[PDB]
């Protein structure tokens, strides 16, 4: 689908991704789009966009064009050849999952918006389903975290990617001059030591994302340890002498679900559960832990 920027009406800035800024737009005659007025999210180049940023933007279009799953952000169209570049996606009206969940507390069984434990499972299950789909494409996300998930109506979740440069989440990334930026607290030990990312390291990051969800996004993973201590913990996984440490069991997390999380952090990549198995546990098995 090709869409004219003239037929868009820009309403407010939603945030920024790695290679452009995102705006909420209205559409009056939304016939062409793949899917009162229709609301969509539109990514455009920054006003100081370089030749390199445009190149990275065009490649993002290509990557996005194949993502077709209910729990992955979906490209509805792009702007026409003569227009300035743009990408159009669905508008997730509740925004960032980290910020959204941070605004809730776990419902008190006995006696300010709240969220139930079964709804936490439903949020986690949708992320697992989206990751299951990505694994079928042999697509490695490399930065799964609640800050990269979006929330629509009725707690529908879409996995997206905002990149690593937003100020709000700067503390979630480890920066060294001349090196790739690294979300080390979400990274499997072999990613930290060897810089290589696989579906099995996405499973590790899903474990941390699940931990985030059960913490209601109120705490950074390994939050009381320094970046240097988190990196040294990867060495303790490598050496395999029983000195490595794990994220602790969240109060909202029953032991059966926590043992699933621990399996995501297995030293051996092949022993980590596939997303097909994680999805089934969260959608079914975990229901007898309510
Ligand atoms: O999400 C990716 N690109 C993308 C494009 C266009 C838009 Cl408009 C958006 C977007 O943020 N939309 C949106 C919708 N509702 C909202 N409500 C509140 C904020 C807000 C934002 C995002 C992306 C990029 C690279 C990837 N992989 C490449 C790197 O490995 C992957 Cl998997 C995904
Ligand atoms: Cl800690």
């Amino acid at each position: 689908v090709d869409f004219p920027r003239s037929r868009l009406r820009f309403k407010e800035k939603l945030g920024e991704g790695q290679f452009g800024e995102v705006h909420l737009c209205e559409v009056d005659s939304p016939q062409d789009l793949v899917s009162h007025p229709l609301l969509v999210a539109v990514k455009i180049l920054r006003p100081d966009a370089t030749k390199n940023a445009r190149n990275d933007f065009l490649k993002e279009v290509k990557i996005m064009s194949r993502l077709k799953d209910p729990n992955i952000i979906r490209l509805l169209g792009v702007c026409v050849q003569d227009d300035p570049l743009c990408m159009i996606t669905d508008y997730m009206e509740n925004g960032d999952l980290n910020q959204f969940l941070s605004a809730h507390q776990l419902e008190d069984k006995a006696a300010d918006p709240t969220i139930s434990y079964p709804m936490l499972l439903h949020v986690a299950a949708q992320i697992a389903s989206g990751m299951r789909y990505l694994a079928t494409l042999n697509f490695v996300h490399r930065d799964l975290a609640t800050r990269n998930c979006l929330v629509g109506e009725n707690f529908t979740i879409k996995i997206a990617d905002f990149g690593m440069s937003r100020n709000l989440y700067a503390g979630d990334y480890y920066r060294v001059q001349g090196r790739a930026v690294l979300p080390i607290r979400w990274m499997a030990w072999e990613c930290i030591l060897m810089g290589k990312f696989t579906t099995a390291s996405d499973v590790w990051a899903f474990g941390v994302t699940l931990w985030e969800v059960l913490m209601l996004c109120r705490a950074q993973p390994f939050g009381q340890l320094t970046d240097e201590q988190v990196i040294e913990n990867a060495g303790e996984f490598f050496r395999d002498q029983g000195r490595q440490v794990y994220l602790s069991r969240p109060p909202a997390c029953p032991q059966g679900l926590y043992e699933l999380m621990l399996r995501c952090w297995s030293r051996e990549s092949e022993q980590r559960p596939p997303f097909s198995q994680l999805h089934r546990f969260l959608a079914e098995d975990a229901l007898n832990t309510v």
